């Protein structure tokens, strides 16, 4: 494992924790939520970026970010407002912008000095 593996394996693990029954940890498919394909054409899950991390698919906390944020903002687009769905990515989106803000990155970049 490299240092960036560490760091978002670790980053990864406390925004998992936030999804206890596991409804971002893999790909929704349409028998799940009819009609998901039609609405969402860029997908992500928690696993999908779990592989990511093993395969060191990421070159930088900005990637991962995205990734995060698509799919956050892929449950806000398909999921109406009343919804477990919609309030739970809003809410781990919030939890994942704070831990992982520009300032909690700026106090890393100059404790690698
Ligand atoms: C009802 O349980 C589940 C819900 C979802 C789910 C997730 N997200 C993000 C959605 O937007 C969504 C929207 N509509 C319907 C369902 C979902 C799921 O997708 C991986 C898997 C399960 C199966 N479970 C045993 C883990």
């Amino acid at each position: 494992s490299t240092p960036i593996q560490q760091l978002l394996e670790h980053f990864l693990r406390q925004l998992q924790r936030k999804d206890p029954h596991g409804f971002f940890a893999f790909p929704v498919t349409d028998a799940i939520a009819p009609g998901y394909s039609m609405i969402i054409k860029h997908p992500m899950d928690f696993g999908t970026m779990k592989d990511k991390i093993v395969a060191n698919e990421y070159k930088s906390v900005t990637e991962f970010k995205a990734d995060f944020k698509l799919m956050c903002d892929n449950a806000m687009t398909y999921n109406r407002p009343d919804t477990v769905y919609y309030k739970l990515a809003k809410k781990i989106l919030h939890a994942g912008f704070k831990m992982m803000s520009k300032e909690r990155l700026l106090a890393l970049k100059r404790s690698m000095s």
